[PDB]
C-alpha cells in the first residue's frame, strides 16, 4: 500500500508534503518506505503490522514546529513528536496511532543552550543526548554531573517528558526538570515557570512560577511539542564507591527488600538509586542464553545454579553507590554491610574488588551511577538471536512479600508463554518499579505475537491485584490506562476533557497513553 | 446592604442557601451580617470594602461537597473552597470575587484518615491543622514528624494548596504531596496518581501515577474542590541543632547570600531551610515599635542601632538547623562556622546559647525546623495597634547582588509609603523567597490605601527588573498574573482553555490567581 493518515487522501496528504517542505527544506521530508523503515519500533510486539508512520518531518526551530502544528491543523494531520526517539521497550519512535507524521524535534533542534555552573543546571533542546552532554561537561571541566538512563543514546529532554529515571540522588528526572516551553496543539507557543516573566534570569531556578503548575501536563502526554527545557544538575561530589551484594536465594527477595526500606527512606547510608537484578538480568547482560540451557522451554534449575557459579553471581543482586569524602564512604558501607548482612549468604563486593565477567554489570552501574553514560546494556539483546525488549514496569510498595508477590504473579506468566523473567528493581524513597524486560526474538512472529498476548494477560492480572504499571508501549497503552478506572474512569474523563480543549482538532499523539481526541473515540484505531 | 452573587436575585439566592441547608444543615450555613464578619479578610487592604462573602457552608462528607459544586452549577452560585482559612497575608478566607460562598471544607472535614509508620505518610482532610496532626504524632509515639510554616494553626492541606513552605528538609510541601481527592467543578469527584488504580496500596507512596500529571494544576488553582490529600513525611532525626549568625552591617546581605549558596545547593551541610531575616522582622517578634521610636515616619539610624545592641542581634540574622549524629551536626556547623565568619562582625550562637530576649527567635525557630508547631510569631502582629501584614514575596536567585537590588528596590517604597520593611528571605536550593512583611494598623483607611498602592507600584517595579511572586493577596492577583504575559500572555490564555472545558458555568473561586472563567472576563470584578 501507501501509509496515510485517516481520513486523508493521497492527494491532500501529497499537498500537506510539499508544506510541510515549503517549511522544513526537501532534506527534511521523509516520505518513503525505505525511508520510513529505521522509523519503525526496532522492537517490534505482535505479529500484525502496527504503530505505521506516514511521514518524518525535522524542524530547525520553534518557529518550524508551530508552522508544522498549523498544516496539520489544516489538513487534519496527526502528529506524533519525539526527540531523538530512543524509547526502545515502549515503542520505539513508531506512533501509537498508524499514519501519524513523526516529528523528530531532536535531529536539528539539538543544541545545549546553556549550562550554568554557579547554580547547577542545563537549558536543553530536544536532541541533546546524554552523551551530548557528558561530552560538553568533560569539554568545558565542568564541576557538575549529569543523571542518565541505562543507555546513553535517549535524550536528556525525551526520557523526562515519558517520565524516565535514572541513578544517581537525581535520578527523579522529572522532579529535577525546571522551566520547558511548548508548542500547544493549534500552533500557539508557551513558557512554564518564571520564563513567562520576560526578562526574568531565573526560568531555570524557581520551578513553580506563579498560579497553577502545569508542567506536568506535558509528560507521558499529548498536549504540545515540547521545544526547551530546563533540568537541574549537581555537584559532583569529591569521591564515590559502588558495591555489589549478591544473594543466593529467590526467596531472599523479601528480607532484602524489607531491610533496605528504612536504609534508603531517609536517603542515607543508601544516597543513589539502588538496583535489585536478578541472576537472568546480569546474565544476559555477559552472556547467550545458549552458554547455559541450549534446550526446550524454561531454564532448568541446575542450568540458573551453572550462572550464578561461573559469574559468582547471586539470584538477586544490589547494586548502589555511595558519594562524600572517603570518611563518609566507609560509615556508610559500614551501615550496609552490618543490616544486609543479617541475610545468610550475602556477599559484598566494591568495584575495585571485581574484575571478572560477573562484575562487567558492577563496572556499567558504577558508570551510570556517576554520570557516565554507557551503552553497554545493549549486551543484554544478545541473550537470544536478533534479540529485542518490551518494558512490563508495575509499581511495588517496598515491602518484601508484595515484592514476592509480583515476582511471583510475572515469573508464572512467563513460563506459560516460554519467557525468561528478567528483573531490575528500581528503588525510590517510597515506592519500587519493578522492571520486567522480556527479551525476545524479534525475526520470529510467533515470538511477537506471545509477548503482545503475554503481557496484556499481565496488565490484567497485575490490575486485579492492585498494581498499575508507570509506563508502557503503544500496545499497551488503551490496557494500561483502562486499569486506572477509579470513579468510572474518572481521571481519563479529565484528560479526554482537557485534550479536547487544547486539541479541538485532535492532531497531537492521538491515543498516548490511552487518551483519544473526540475525533477518534469509538473506532478500533 | 446584603451581600449578593454577581447576576444572583435576591429570591434566586435565598431557594439556593436553603439548597444547601438540606445538604450539610440548617447550622452549617452562615448568611446574616453577623455571622460572616468573622470570615471577612482580618488585614483587610485598601480603604475601600472588597473580597465580600455571600454565604458560608460548612460540609461534612465528600458527597456533601459534590451535592454543594451541583446546586451551585444549577443557580451560577461562584464557591471560594478553603481548608481552615487562616490564609492570613493573601485575604484570609475571603474569596478573590465578591459575593461568592465560601466553602469550608476544614470545619468538618477535620479527620486524619491514615498515618503509616513504615511507609511515613499521612492521608489528610483539608482541617487538619499542623497542631492537630502534631497532636496525633505525639499520642502514638511516631517516629514521624511533620513540616509546618510560621504558624501552626493552619491546615496542612490548605497550605500545601497554595504552595505554602515550611523549613525541615521537607520544606517544599508540594513536592512531598502524594495523591489528592477532588470535586471537580461540575461535581465529579476524581482521584490522582495511584488512588485512580481501584485498590492500590500506593495513593501516598507514587505520586505520578500513569498519564499526564495533574496535581500541580490544583494548587494555587480554581479547577476544583479538594477532600482529601496525601503527603509524605519524614523520619525525625537522632538529634538536631539550631543556631543564629547576626551580621552588624545592612550591607553585608551581599556576603552573607554569597558565602551561603557553597552550603546549600547540595542540601549539606545547610539541611534545612535557612531562614534571613533583618532587625525589625526579629524585633517585631519580642517588641513593639514604640519601645524605640515614638514620633515621625520611617526609623531613625539612632533606634535601629537601639534595637541590635539591646537584643544582641544583627541587621541580618540568619537561622538554620542540623540533623543526625553529633559527630555529623559538629562537622556541618564547623564547616558553617569557617564559612560564614569570613565575614566581619559575623556572630554564632547555638539554640543552647541565648536564653535572651533576643534570643526568643532563635528558640522559636528551634520549634519549627524540628516539626513543633507555635503561634509564637503572631506577636510581631503588635508591632503596631490592630496589626495586621501582608506578603509581598517576589523571588530572587541566590546571588548577593540580586538580593541587595531587591532588598534595596523594596526599602526604598516602603520609605516612600511610610512603612517599616520587614524581610525574611527563605532559601531554597537555587532561589529565594524573599519575604516582605508589611505590618500596619488594620483600622486606619489611610494606611490600609497606602499598602494597596504601594504593593501595587511593588510588582509592577520589581516585573520590570524580572522579578515575580510567588504567591499574593487577593488584592493583587491580576497585577501578578498579568506580569507572566511572556508570548501575549501565553500562560494565562492556557489557564483559561482549561478553566472554561472544567468549569463551563464558571463557578470555582473566579479570579483566584488572576484566572477567571468566560462568563466574567471583560468586567472589573
Ligand atoms: C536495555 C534497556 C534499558 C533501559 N533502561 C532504562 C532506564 O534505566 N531508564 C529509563 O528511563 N528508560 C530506560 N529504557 C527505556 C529507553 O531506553 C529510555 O527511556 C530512552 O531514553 C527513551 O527514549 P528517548 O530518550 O529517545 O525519548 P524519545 O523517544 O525521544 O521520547 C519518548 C516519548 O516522549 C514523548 N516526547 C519526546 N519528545 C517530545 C517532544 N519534544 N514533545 C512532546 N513529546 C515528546 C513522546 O511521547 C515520545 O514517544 C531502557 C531501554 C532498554 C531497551
Ligand atoms: C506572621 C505570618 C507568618 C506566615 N508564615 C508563613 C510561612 O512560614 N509559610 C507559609 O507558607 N505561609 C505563611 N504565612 C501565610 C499563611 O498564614 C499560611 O500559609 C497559612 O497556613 C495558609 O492558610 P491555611 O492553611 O488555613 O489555608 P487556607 O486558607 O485554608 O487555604 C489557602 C488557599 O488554598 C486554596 N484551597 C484551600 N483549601 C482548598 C480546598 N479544599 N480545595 C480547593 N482549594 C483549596 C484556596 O485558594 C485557599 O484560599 C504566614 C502568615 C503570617 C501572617
Ligand atoms: C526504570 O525504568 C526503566 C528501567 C529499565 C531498565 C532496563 C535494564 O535491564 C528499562 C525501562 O524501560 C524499558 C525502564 O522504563
Ligand atoms: C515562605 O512563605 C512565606 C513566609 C512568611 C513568613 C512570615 C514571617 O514573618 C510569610 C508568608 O506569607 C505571609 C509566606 O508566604
Ligand atoms: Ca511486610
Ligand atoms: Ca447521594
Ligand atoms: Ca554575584
Amino acid at each position: 500500500t501507501r501509509t496515510l493518515p485517516p481520513g486523508v487522501s493521497d492527494e491532500r496528504f501529497d499537498a500537506a508534503l510539499q508544506r510541510f517542505r515549503d517549511v522544513v527544506g526537501d532534506k527534511w521530508v521523509l516520505s518513503t518506505a525505505d525511508e520510513l523503515e529505521a522509523f519503525r519500533d526496532p522492537y517490534p510486539v505482535g505479529a500484525a503490522e502496527a504503530n505505521l508512520p506516514s511521514a518524518v518531518v525535522s524542524p530547525e526551530s520553534t518557529e518550524q514546529v508551530q508552522d508544522i502544528v498549523r498544516i496539520a491543523n489544516e489538513y487534519g494531520i496527526p502528529l506524533h513528536p519525539v526527540s531523538t526517539g530512543k524509547n526502545n521497550g515502549y515503542g520505539g519512535a513508531a506512533p501509537r496511532l498508524s499514519g501519524s507524521v513523526i516529528v523528530k524535534t531532536g535531529e536539528r533542534m539539538n543544541r545545549i543552550l546553556e549550562v550554568n555552573e554557579k547554580y547547577g543546571y542545563a537549558l536543553l533542546e530536544p536532541g541533546v543526548t546524554y552523551f551530548d552532554l557528558y561530552e560538553y561537561l568533560q569539554s568545558h571541566d565542568s564541576g557538575l554531573m549529569l543523571d542518565c538512563p541505562d543507555l546513553g543514546w535517549g535524550s536528556v529532554v525525551g526520557n523526562t517528558l515519558d517520565r524516565g529515571v535514572g541513578y544517581t540522588p537525581y535520578g527523579d528526572h522529572f522532579m529535577w526538570q525546571t522551566g520547558l516551553e511548548v508548542v500547544l496543539p493549534q500552533g500557539e507557543v508557551m513558557r512554564t515557570g518564571m520564563g513567562a516573566l520576560p526578562g526574568s534570569d531565573a526560568w531555570q531556578l524557581f520551578p513553580y512560577g506563579f498560579g497553577p503548575f502545569p508542567d506536568g501536563m506535558f509528560t507521558q502526554s499529548n498536549l504540545g511539542i515540547v521545544t526547551k527545557m530546563g533540568i537541574a544538575l549537581m555537584q559532583r561530589p569529591p569521591a564515590s564507591q559502588s558495591f555489589l551484594i549478591t544473594f543466593d536465594k529467590e526467596e531472599d527477595l523479601e528480607q532484602i527488600v524489607d531491610i533496605m526500606l528504612p536504609l534508603r527512606i531517609n536517603m542515607a547510608p543508601l544516597q543513589n538509586v539502588p538496583v535489585l537484578r536478578n541472576i537472568f538480568m546480569d546474565a544476559a547482560a555477559v552472556s547467550k542464553r545458549t552458554e547455559w540451557f541450549d534446550g526446550d522451554g524454561p531454564m532448568p534449575a541446575e542450568a540458573i545454579e551453572r550462572m550464578k557459579k561461573d559469574l559468582d553471581l547471586g539470584f538477586w543482586n544490589f547494586y548502589g553507590t555511595l558519594y562524600g569524602p572517603p570518611p563518609l564512604i566507609e560509615m556508610y558501607y559500614g551501615m550496609i554491610k552490618e543490616a544486609f548482612g543479617k541475610i545468610p549468604g550475602a556477599r559484598f563486593f566494591t568495584h575495585e574488588e571485581r574484575d571478572d565477567r560477573g562484575g562487567h554489570v558492577l563496572q556499567d552501574r558504577h558508570k551510570i551511577n556517576n554520570g557516565i553514560p554507557s551503552l553497554d546494556e545493549l549486551q543484554q539483546l544478545d541473550w537470544v538471536p536478533n534479540g529485542g525488549h518490551i518494558g512490563f514496569v508495575p509499581v511495588s510498595a517496598p515491602d518484601g512479600r508484595e515484592a514476592m508477590k509480583q515476582f511471583e504473579m510475572v515469573r508464572n506468566r512467563a513460563n506459560e508463554y516460554n519467557k525468561d523473567y528478567m528483573a531490575q528493581f528500581v528503588i525510590g524513597l517510597r515506592e519500587m518499579y519493578h522492571v520486567c524486560l522480556f527479551i525476545y526474538d524479534t525475526a520470529d512472529p510467533e515470538a511477537r505475537e506471545e509477548i503482545l498476548q503475554m503481557t496484556k494477560v499481565l496488565v490484567r492480572e497485575a490490575a486485579e491485584a492492585g498494581y498499575g504499571e508507570y509506563r508502557t508501549h503503544n500496545a499497551l497503552m488503551d490496557d494500561v490506562m483502562a486499569t486506572f478506572n477509579w470513579g468510572d474512569g474518572a481521571l481519563l474523563k479529565f484528560h479526554e476533557k482537557i485534550k479536547d480543549a487544547l486539541d479541538p482538532n485532535g492532531i497531537i499523539a492521538p491515543g498516548k497513553s490511552g487518551i483519544w481526541p473526540q475525533r477518534f473515540r469509538g473506532q478500533n484505531l
